[PDB]
């Protein structure tokens, strides 16, 4: 009857918390036979090995990925500068995803989670190692190392002369990798038509790149349930994580709700001088479904048939930017990596450092129009700025595990954001 | 007369055993001169070089070659599974070459060619370091290095705690790059036909190093010389290569000759309940000039020529399977693959290595699907697995300085292996 | 009035002296602060970092631009062997340009401009060390690391030994990857219509990379001008350099008029048994043009309409050969390379090895017929080969510091190549 029309439609996003639910019940069974029952770390490790084996192929793809569906979204972009009184939303659309990345670390590293029981050095002029890092010196190198500085002492006139040597370290740049794709992306735009093969050779291949990262995602949750049972056998405690993952469900959604019924909505009131809250309350049924299917796209249609008629929007703003600001206004996951990749960096305590902390920010508003509309889209596009800023991507397992509530509550304030900019907008123009 | 008709049609392999046996000669005049009369390991390796480059960039086109001509032709594959009386052709051609490398170690590893009078270690699960390279961590990394497990010690409430740890370590992993373009091959077969460019790339792409690639051929002789003079010099002996390679054209053969008259024909006799000596006494003429061409693209003709009317075969399976099966079913050169990389496994004494001896015959049933039809087509496609499974591949010398017999030995078995699969197909069709 | 012609049409070649002449103002101004009253290697490198940012992306951009515009390149050349007296003028743009590229080296390694008062090893059997970087063990680690031999001992029957072992260092082999693509080139060329699409792939991929070599050029005088700074800080010396300067300008123009002005006239004289000072005396007008606008490019129209007339030149030779040898008989930047590169060997006291010597003079005529027509273009394709004989390519700021002067005068000398060869031919044809 209905067990055939549900169950079938949001299957996978089902089947990855049914594994990682069952993953931690033989991680709580080898618990249960207690600590290392089995043997040691040359013995463990072959049996957290299939959860390896999604996150290892998980890295092979995000070099095509990345470069290769982002050359080909680059050169279909500024169709001649396309709106006089459009471009400002693009404009709208950048600034209300920086400031909601604003917060995003800016409420996590002011709060820490992951940091509260557990209690070299790097100068922060490793900016210029970042800048470094940007341009990178060559293009095949630039796949898999990337460069890093070292101090090493020179012993001559003083004791600790502390000089920056630079040697290639191990782990791709994929932050110096869409910096030349960008700016590749330009290039064979401006050239035009002459050149147009090299747009229909790569938006060809990110679609024979994501017509692979959809099986990849059928392996995961038999891949899942082998790094989250090979994750806390070595934490040995399941009071500490339930901690762990407890305060992180808070910042995202305080982190959301502070962003969502506020701080767009005082950048509502300073240009629109009306009510916000007299504006959403009309399209309160797309955001209570937007909850429900977890899906900007599928709530995309239904954004028009309401917001319409029961507020004044325009017509041809309707289809003009909603459509737009369904796939890349994206406030919601501009959270949710945002206050990821710096929560996976107080479990590991990496690092402090502010040089990181606009890169782990300048990237998820990069990602933040990146993945879209699908549930857990945000896991395979928060996936690639942990390897952007180096850190250990294994920990991606106990953040999508909680993933099938936060992403709903990001996905109402994904759906909210455009909307807002419609409002703004019309306002904008039809005051004249 | 006829010296412009036979000698310009075979000449290089006619001249690859005209180079070896006059590479030996000097290589016997500088051992005539006696060891090393010529100046030592800094200066011999000068004259030795030309032979290194045979070999050098021999690795060089195995880059383009395994993994451009392998994605065009597995996304010309599968068309609509065209058979439901014919993929049990294929079905029957895959178990056959299993059943035929499954003897083809069995036999030499359990014969011993090489190790005869010549009389760190690594775990047995290593295995899952094979299944680690299957799937590599990037690509770009994977065209030039390969992951290996060492151990190291930890000392630490034991002095012999024997911890894997993984550094990726040099030489390329063909064996986890064609199950890449594998995966990639399905992919954008399955994407249809916006991705068709990927496609008509990709499938010129191989014929744009398939046309070097026989350029490298030509340079072989004269490559060749050069290395097998400087293998005999640093070996001094010459009475005992000839029982390394006396021994070897033993098991060969002898490997054919039990899988050719035994072992295929019990498969037949199995299904056809018939007599198989009364199947190929008909086509022993086709049998026959196949051992003398040494090419079943030549013979592919002639057997349809003969199998249709010397035995009751179908009209429509003659040209079905029998297409195919010549340059698909190549048994022959899956024995001659699968017992050759063992036995320059026994030449430098390697490793005995179970997990080994099943990636060497995957791939070895692997390349018995890829190079046909030409003599001494083999030893490109043993080439690329040599450089797979991390043999030495500089033995490749003294092994097709025989292949002028062996070839000859293995085309006739290719031959026979679709035309009892003919015969076997007709019983299972015919009786309905 | 001409404040907007002159001014905006040479503008780059304006500003990259405005910003050197400029550059080495602030670091008379650092040194006028006194060497270093910054800080010392850690904070100084932080204020010469964006000149590394131009010389780094430098060599970004150089993997794709010397291998995706040379496949394209020589998949156009021969058409059909065009000329059977028109092959012999490319013969003679080649000899004519080894010649200029042999006093090239051989003026200036006699004279040593850089080594004045400046006043491991390697062994001249490192020839196979070049041959065996020319073809590369595979494609994608030759994009960034290349091949050389380290000697270490083997205290075995002799306590010097002295073997030779291989390992890759970093630095690509752009020396032995042009290699791969020409036979690469001349391989998709053979095969034919059927992979025309790789052509068509290429030629606009170079084209894609040739639009943002030019927005580096754009980025080049505010980068210059602080890799000139941080040059001549840590030499201290400003009467120093302009000896090393003032010595460099000479061996160039000596080296253009001892070639220009007799060697070549008597490569005239050799086969036209005519007067070379009666044959350029009509045509000083475009040489002298060309000394002014420092472009063959456009001054390729105005050789014709005077060498036809003023010089019994035939009709379809003044168009035959005349805009081949505008931008491939490059004989003034091949000087311009070839006394560069051994001037910056001089500089950091590199080697004097005849074996780069003759790499440093093959790609030295191989980038002469590569950039072209455009001022201070060889400054670009000198970059390449400093990065291919491995030289400290950062000195190319102080060489094209005086590049306004030293184009001009080779500028003149390329212009002549192709003017002297279309007499030489039209007394080969016209006496019949
Ligand atoms: N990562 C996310 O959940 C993004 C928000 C929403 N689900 C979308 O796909 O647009
Ligand atoms: N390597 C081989 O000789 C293969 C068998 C046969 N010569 C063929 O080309 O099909
Ligand atoms: N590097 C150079 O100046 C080359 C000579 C001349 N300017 C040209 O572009 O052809």
């Amino acid at each position: 009857d209905q067990v055939r029309r549900c169950l079938r439609a949001n299957l996978l996003v089902l089947l990855t918390v049914v594994a990682v639910v069952a993953g931690v019940a033989l991680g709580l069974g080898v618990s249960g036979a207690g600590g290392a029952l089995a043997l040691g770390p040359e013995r463990l490790s072959a049996f957290v090995f299939p959860g390896e084996l999604l996150l290892r192929l998980l890295r092979m793809i995000i070099l095509p990925l990345v470069v290769c569906s982002l050359i080909g979204g680059a050169a279909s972009l500024d169709p001649g500068a396309l709106g006089r009184l459009g471009a400002w939303a693009l404009l709208f659309f950048l600034v209300t995803t920086l400031l909601a990345s604003a917060l995003g670390v800016g409420l996590a590293l002011a709060l820490q989670p992951g940091a509260a029981s557990a209690a070299s050095k790097e100068v922060l002029d490793s900016f210029l190692d970042l800048a470094r890092n940007i341009f990178p010196s060559n293009l095949v190198s630039a796949a898999f190392r990337s460069y890093s500085t070292t101090y090493e002492e020179r012993n001559i006139t003083g004791t600790r002369v502390k000089v920056p040597v630079g040697q290639e370290v191990e782990g791709m740049n994929i932050l110096g990798l869409v910096v030349f794709a960008i700016v590749f992306g330009v290039a064979l735009r401006k050239l035009g038509p002459e050149g147009e093969l090299l747009i229909r050779f790569f938006n060809s291949f990110n679609e024979a790149t994501m017509v692979l990262v959809s099986w990849i995602m059928w392996y995961a949750p038999v891949g899942i349930m082998f790094l989250v049972a090979g994750k806390i056998v070595e934490m040995e405690d399941v009071g500490l994580l339930f901690a762990r993952l407890g305060k992180y469900i808070l910042c995202c959604l305080l982190g959301h709700a502070i962003h969502g019924l506020l701080v767009l909505p005082l950048i509502y009131f300073l240009f629109t001088r009306k009510n916000p809250y007299r504006f959403l309350w009309g399209i309160v049924t797309p955001l209570a479904t937007a909850f429900g299917t977890s899906s900007s796209s599928a709530t995309l249609p239904l954004m028009m048939k309401c917001v319409e008629e029961n507020n004044g929007v325009a017509k041809h703003i309707s289809r003009f930017i909603l459509p737009i600001g369904a796939t890349v206004n994206m406030d919601g996951a501009a959270l949710f990596q945002c206050v990821a990749a710096v929560f996976i960096a107080q479990l590991s305590q990496q690092s402090l450092d502010f040089v990181k902390i606009i890169t782990i920010l300048v990237t998820a508003t990069a990602s933040s129009v990146g993945a879209a509309g699908i549930p857990a889209g945000g896991v395979l596009t928060l996936a690639i700025i942990l390897e952007a800023v180096n850190l250990p991507v294994d920990h991606i397992s106990l953040i999508l595990a909680v993933d099938w509530l936060v992403d709903r509550s990001c996905t109402v304030l994904n759906v909210e954001g455009d909307a807002l900019g419609a409002g703004l907008l019309q306002n904008y123009v039809d005051r004249t």
